[PDB]
């Protein structure tokens, strides 16, 4: 027990390969601090009174809550002093944010400061998300750098504020999981190298939406529960945190559903800080991500705050989705 | 912040009212030590290489896993060493354990060791159930002691290991939560007299069961998301753990079933240590729990691992549920 | 790992002999919540900015610091909701305080709630000292129960904040060393029945004080720098922290020192809180404490606030001391 | 407290202004975790059964402790990983470790894994100590250099294992003192730039060598507990960890002294990992490091384990010492 491999160990090792200005490692350790700051004030909110709304509303509409606040200020502050980034776009930022020149890095971070909102007060798995771009033009940073499709990505993954706190990375090479040790304040390595499975038996998305569902999730929903080769129906699971759905299926495999329906032609989730960050992860772990018509990481952003269907998870399970939409397709 | 209103003192007090012999808070004193190792071990169970099964199978024929070994001893051993309990009845194993002359006290204890087994491996919200009984025979304790309609529970509640460690208790005059503060290793009282809304807008069960579904259920979720009245269609969640849905069902408000089917004609959660203890909390705290023919605290078990259909939560919701059974009532 | 021994089990057991009211297993459980708060304030004081000054002096004239406030509030809380204190004398309270009516029991509780107040600053150890009498008489509670020889006390021991945080605690049958498990926050049995050794090679006093030493302390200590049988002379250590250096002194054995000197007839440390607590563990550990011409458990005080000189640890070595007070001892 | 200054956030800003390789954050970032690892067991040795020997002695002849190992291959591998070293020099390893080419840094790192061993069982304070040489020469790296004096240190400093957990820093620039946040393992600055005080008012050796030193350091303490001007006589304190002494002594100020004597030529502290990086310390904080007859950092060594004579702090307190051995000084 005294070769801990941790996160940062981890990083610089694989790192060690390119060798670059070693940013990258500053740019992870700092946020591994903002995710273990997060992970302490959420393992004891009620006692610390951080339950409950902040008094306004983002971008995107949402009921900002007291944890958005204190998540979203560690992050940034942590990202800034990193002297690794220099564009920053944050679900509760209305605006791009620019890292003043002093403590500017080549990297352009976009990220949920804390995922699952309507979780917070019953204690059910919340988590942060991010997506790492390096920045490519030479002009003053703005931000236009933020706007480039998922497939630029560098890093992202996301930490998962569950039974257990992780921190789930994936790099160009492959996704690998942290799991944070309380006693020292640390994430080491308990998964190497994760796949997710072909096939799944799980299925995940509201139902409650039933009534504006197009006639593809209608139809495959349909399917997972009267499977038509009489097997065994698909087992349903929806959490309600986007961070907690995709982990249990990047780790069980099956699919996780947040399509576009009647009133929401662009589904709900945010695709620069939520959207990208999971496709990234999924693509990397041999998974799909599509919006059922197009692959998630190749759209090209016009919106920091803008929105994207996502269906993502097993290659098969995804496909089987594709079919119907595309057996759906209209002129 | 130094007068710290721990579970011990909260039960102290309202305890000093009857005045008893004092064992009822050895008993929760001694649970509270149990949890306590829990939240640690799951905390760090990837680390601690605690995942994975323990090469066995329960009386229930689930696939008993390390977690779930280590919890049922932690328990059980506290237990004991309360001098407070005579009779104990684990998910885990076979047959009501008695507990030696030496340290038996007046109460029986149904225990769930730790609840939601498919969510350990994702990290999804797990916990563990209990239900605390008096032993009222005067001959020998045994197996009959826990065998007890939960119209007898004197305590019952449930920890939960989810973003934050909270243990919910009920008894006679009502339901408290109890958040675990980390730094301390104590449960401090952050909700007071929990009372569920009368009505939610929330409906949690597996749909993956659909083709089983009896018409009452398929009935049921069908008008949750097409209401007739034309009112906002209910918002679906399934994380899984019953502690999870179940709680967020206190808090939130709303309704959780896991009802009979055409192949489970007693639904699948255990009623000693699963349904009884829920049914009790949700009681205590103004809600319901029926099988959808009959309140689950009101049958009189035969077998300490005795399933049970259950549908718990937001009075109006579970009475709109047996409306429909009774309109489908047949001869 | 499953059958973890506490401060809480241990008590129970022991306390399984006589059996009585069960307040002592409150009372110490009260206690242990205490201190477990002090160490966690203490473990990060200075990131707390607990460091400093209050604002006020106590009756023995010491400058209050901002942790003997905290410590001093939380021991007076959690004693008087443990339902087992009457009368309660605090190093930090001009007079006895007496518990309202309503939450009484029968015990009288004199403590330190911290000692060692010139190393708060510079991190050396510190700690709480406590002593136990049971309420004798059966007028209403008052000082006057407080003012009971050390031979009266029911249970005496400290708890030590140093590189690990431990509960020494003794009982008419023994001492028993435990120590605090910052992961479930648990105090678990490590030394058991602890004895000191007969005769040490460790002298610890504060030789600042050289000129105002009486001829017995200048020439013993002037023997444990030359022996005159030219064995290896004693190794000198003074923390500055009665509770870290009498720790030292059980474990390792040799002399502890504040004997009373040309300005200070009854030396120093206080007979209620201080002097007495340690010479209980130390006589019930089979060791000594004396003011130089009598047990220390012997005195009867007549002043909560009371000095006394004293000398402790390992009976060989104290002895030698008394033999040459006796030899110096005039008309 | 959404903007936590830490050690690494710190360093990275002082180095800013150079702006090196960046592998000195990387140094200390991968020391930081070993600290954090040994102040975890630290805390919990007896829980974890880590007292007792290891069943080995070192080359300076002491009982090599379990603690000893278990911190010094935590130290070992984690200054390995760390892509910044090249040579260590370890007190509890034989020969300079010379690491393997692909992990080799540029700095050369000497260290005392464990110190104040005598103080381990009884819960008195430890530490860290270490000391960092960025490597001049050109040829294959090797003992030699680790054989530079102490004016050629870069950084050096010391883990405190205390009531709290700190982590005292000294570069070029000056010295800072950084406290262990347990709740998020992060070291956060609680002293900026520290200052010795020119005198004290508290001597700190070990007395019981008496019969052993010399006329010089007989007198100075004579001359501590019998001021000539009839001032205060000066406190006495000693603790037995050198780390703990030194530090009282960089923040209450006085002196701290290890001096040689007639059976120790060259005292018993080691240069390389103890007296230099306490000697640097100390002169960044405006403090005196001498031998009696030398200034410790100008010693060139020519053994990795030599020992030297050193008494330190307040530069008025350690100049009256050296006038004292001036009047002394023979032919
Ligand atoms: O309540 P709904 O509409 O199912 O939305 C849940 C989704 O929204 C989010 O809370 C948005 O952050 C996701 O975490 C989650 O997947
Ligand atoms: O996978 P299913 O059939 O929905 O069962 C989930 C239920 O089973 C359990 O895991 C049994 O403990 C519950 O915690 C949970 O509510
Ligand atoms: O500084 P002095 O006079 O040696 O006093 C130290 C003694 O005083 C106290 O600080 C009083 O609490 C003891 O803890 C310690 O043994
Ligand atoms: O027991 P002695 O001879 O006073 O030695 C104590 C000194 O030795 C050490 O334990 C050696 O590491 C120092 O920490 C301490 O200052
Ligand atoms: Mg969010
Ligand atoms: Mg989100
Ligand atoms: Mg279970
Ligand atoms: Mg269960
Ligand atoms: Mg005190
Ligand atoms: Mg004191
Ligand atoms: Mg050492
Ligand atoms: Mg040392």
């Amino acid at each position: 027990d005294t070769n801990i491999v941790t996160l940062t160990r981890f990083v610089m090792e694989e790192g060690r390969k390119a060798r670059g200005t070693g940013e990258m490692t500053q740019l992870l350790n700092s946020l591994c601090t903002a995710v273990k700051a997060i992970s302490t004030a959420v393992r004891k909110a009620g006692i610390a009174h951080l339950y409950g709304i902040a008094g306004s509303t983002n971008v995107t509409g949402d009921q900002v809550k007291k944890l958005d606040v204190l998540s979203n200020d560690l992050v940034i502050n942590v990202l800034k002093s990193s002297f690794a980034t220099c564009v920053l776009v944050s679900e509760e930022d209305k605006n791009a944010i620019i890292v003043e020149p002093e403590k500017r890095g080549k990297y352009v971070v976009c990220f949920d400061p804390l995922d699952g909102s309507s979780n917070i007060d019953c204690l059910v798995s919340i988590g942060t998300i991010f997506g790492i771009y390096r920045k490519n033009s030479t002009d003053e940073p703005s931000e236009k750098d933020a706007l480039q499709p998922g497939r630029n990505l560098v890093a992202a993954g996301y930490a998962l504020y569950g039974s257990a706190t992780m921190l789930v990375l994936a790099m160009v090479n492959g996704v690998n999981c942290f799991m944070l040790d309380p006693a020292i304040g640390e994430f080491i390595l308990v998964d190497r190298d994760v796949k997710i499975k072909k096939k799944g038996s799980i299925y995940s998305i509201n139902e409650g939406y039933a009534k504006e569902f197009d006639p593809a999730i209608t139809e495959y929903i349909q399917r997972k529960k009267f499977p038509p080769d009489n097997s065994a129906p698909y087992g349903a699971r929806y959490v309600g945190s986007m961070v907690a759905d995709v982990h249990r299926t990047l780790v069980y495999g099956g699919i996780f559903m947040y399509p576009a329906n009647k009133k929401s032609p662009k589904g709900k989730l945010r695709l620069l800080y939520e959207c990208n960050p999971m496709a990234y992860v999924m693509e990397k772990a041999g998974g799909l991500a599509t919006t059922g018509k197009e692959a998630v990481l190749d759209i090209v952003p016009t919106d920091i705050h803008q929105r994207a269907p996502i269906i993502l998870g097993s290659p098969e399970d995804v496909t089987e989705l594709l079919e119907i939409y595309q057996k759906h397709a209209a002129k």
